[PDB]
């Protein structure tokens, strides 16, 4: 397999994102079952790494799922890092890895081996492995499920110094969570296109790729905005290059 | 009691965060027994609420002690959720926060019931109620270990907002930190007095506590310097003032 074997101690990790979650719940939502939530989550370890389906890992969703305040959600695309720092733990913003069902499985990897019954460390099916992975099967459910739970403005934060250009048509903010969105409570999509300090600005808003998005987008329907370098954003990652004439302060 | 009651689920979150933070150990480090750090921890939990000592937990610390890099250690006073945003997880500094033993109880609280086997998570004794209380005891005997692993080029955080004063002269700071430093393999001090943007400046480098700190750690021999709002971390504090005068870009 190409990709990272399951993540060592991956229970005692999943546990205790979970119980560190339910905190940051509601009391009227905080009654969450961690243990059945992972024992329905551990479904896909007992099934064959090329074996899983989005749909296995629904009891999983209906036992974590938890409202998302409006105009809080944040998707993403190339900025995995940047956009946990700057949701700072749902202060901010609540994007999927600050979501119950995506907290407890950010970054980790998981699978079980081709022909045994334990957890497979060595390495786990990577896409192109086969397309029904334990990992990617798990995204596209929890990706689907944080899409049509969002309401109010949508905020998205691109990447402009990617190489590929901001937008994957093939990714999982355009195969599973734009078709997924309830035009009928959104009220307003924003885009953040970023760019590395010094770094490349290999596209900006209306470039590219961001042409085709905010085609697309604004076909569907949607009211759209890009700004370039959101300021906040843009304040977070000068904490890295306080010495930059791009960081520089009056 | 009164102070807030032990922590619920703690024994999931601890050993999730000690699975966690194994991944951030150097390889050489890497063999930490987290069921048995706990084992140890839970040796001062078993004990009376009020007659717990800094020497119960020194087999936790035992267990758990790990090398902090030289001059990345952070030291603070007031400034406990900025120090740990700006620590980002040990990529910039690695403060108590983000040192095993200090990272399984971060913002946690425990005790056992005031008389029963059980933990009470209805309420902890303060130092008020009594000075041996687990959680207090716990900060000081963890407080002398990282000061006395730490090396290098020390540095301080200091809350120049704070009413009181910059430089708590009863705090574990002064009280369990500055004692236990090792001047034979520290080269410098330098402290940041940050100020809330906009908040008032009730005191700045060299001014009220300031003084006094600062003379003190001259008398002991250290070489000393202060920096008012130190760039880096006024970016951080800036993420939520994009827009305020003192966060203007240049
Ligand atoms: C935005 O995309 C850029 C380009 O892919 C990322 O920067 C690269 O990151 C890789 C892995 O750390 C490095 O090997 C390259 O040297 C980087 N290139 C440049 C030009 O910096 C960047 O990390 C992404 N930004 C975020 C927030 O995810
Ligand atoms: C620095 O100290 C100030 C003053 O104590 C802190 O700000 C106060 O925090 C309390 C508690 O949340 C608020 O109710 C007050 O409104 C705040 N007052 C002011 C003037 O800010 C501040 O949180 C501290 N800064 C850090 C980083 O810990």
């Amino acid at each position: 397999w190409r990709a990272e074997g399951t993540s060592a101690h991956l229970r005692d990790i999943f546990l205790g994102r979970c119980a560190e979650y339910r905190a940051l719940l509601s009391p009227e939502q905080r009654n969450k079952d961690c243990t059945a939530i992972w024992e329905a989550f551990k479904v896909a370890l007992d099934k064959d790494p090329c074996s899983v389906l989005p749909s296995d890992y629904d009891l999983f969703i209906t036992l974590s799922r938890h409202s998302i305040p409006r105009d809080k959600s944040l998707f993403w695309e190339n900025s995995h890092l940047l956009v946990n720092s700057f949701a700072d733990n749902t202060r901010r913003f609540m994007p999927l890895s600050d979501v119950l069902y995506g907290r407890v499985a950010d970054f980790l990897s998981w699978c079980r081996q081709k022909a045994d019954s334990g957890l497979d460390y060595q390495s786990c099916p990577t896409s192109e492995d086969c397309e029904n992975n334990p990992v990617d099967s798990f995204w596209k459910r929890a990706s689907i499920q944080y899409s049509k739970d969002s309401s109010g403005v949508i905020h998205v934060m691109l990447n402009g110094s990617e190489p590929t250009g901001a937008y994957p048509i093939k990714g999982f903010f355009a195969d599973y969570e734009i078709p997924n969105l309830q035009k009928e409570k959104i009220t307003r999509i924003e885009i953040w296109v970023m760019h590395e300090i010094g770094g490349p600005n290999v596209e900006s808003c209306g470039e590219g790729s961001m042409k085709v998005l905010e085609k697309r987008l604004k076909d569907m329907g949607f009211q759209y905005s890009c700004i370039n370098d959101y300021r906040p954003v843009k304040l977070l990652q000068c904490v890295d290059h306080s010495t930059h004439p791009d960081c520089a302060l009056k």
